[PDB]
């Protein structure tokens, strides 16, 4: 089921600078001086939408910049808020990322190189009585990767931008 | 006087996307759903400060992008909103603008080529008792171009972005 997502401004990273329509999210270069809400990312650079899921099935899809520093996914709403977190998902984040002109999976102890070609929108489907997240390659709908999930609790989409000169958007 | 703006949401162009906190812009492929309050232009790819000048010297700076599109400066508030309106001062605009990798004082019947270096931050100084909005690279404060007008009304900021891919940011 095609879901609708806007991005929650009080769960943002002060630094980032999301778009005043709430889906494009890109990196600052100073930090707002934002209230500081217990649901407030404040040093991983991570956003959630302002809607998360407990069961079921749903898709949405996401523009991605060409440039490093974007990654995106799902993350359990019990992921931690305050703090350097270590980017895996044990620590409650199921994402794909550019990095060093390159496609990952953020799988731990070590991240699993995606070659996948270029992406321009990526179809991120999550099922919750399956256990599955999902990253299709919209041009032809192309699988790139999927992680299995025994999802206990509600679950977020997560967008994270740690570089200037990149973005993802929630599409269209 | 250094003065701090925000741009105004009701003006902007519906393809337009601004920041979440008003001080960014670029353009975005489709057009938002938007209320069309009559102060909101409709056609030309623009928008204004929520801050309008009668009297007096104001400074503001503005981030720029490396790529084709932008043009900023100030419009006289009777600026028209609706329909396509020919850019230039006699229909109630003052600016620069990046355009085929020139930059440019949007002058008529013939745009100025200016022969500055890169442009990265600019500033902009209205003087509204002598008459001039003048523009400075901020590196060195080196004048670019200074328009001189009788100004009668009251002189709004303006932002304008035309492709995709650039960006202006009212700094910091």
């Amino acid at each position: 089921e095609k879901v609708e997502l806007t991005l929650d401004p009080d769960t943002a990273n002060p630094r980032l600078i999301l778009s005043l329509d709430l889906k494009g999210v890109r990196l600052g270069e100073r930090a707002q001086d934002l209230p500081n809400h217990p649901c407030r990312f404040d040093t991983n650079t991570r956003v959630l939408a302002s809607c998360g899921f407990s069961s079921g099935r749903h898709h949405w899809e996401v523009e991605v910049g060409s440039k490093d520093g974007w990654a995106f996914g799902v993350a359990r709403e019990s992921v931690r808020r305050k703090g350097l977190t270590p980017f895996t998902p044990e620590e409650g984040v199921w994402a794909l990322q550019l990095n060093g002109g390159q496609y990952w999976a953020v799988t731990s102890p070590e991240r699993s190189p995606l070659s996948c070609g270029h992406l321009s929108r990526v179809r991120v489907a999550l099922d919750l009585e399956v256990g599955a997240v999902s990253f299709y390659a919209v041009e032809d709908m192309r699988h790139l990767y999927t992680f299995r999930v025994n999802f206990q609790e509600r679950v977020f989409p997560l967008f994270s931008v740690c570089s200037t000169g990149t973005y993802l958007r929630i599409w269209p």
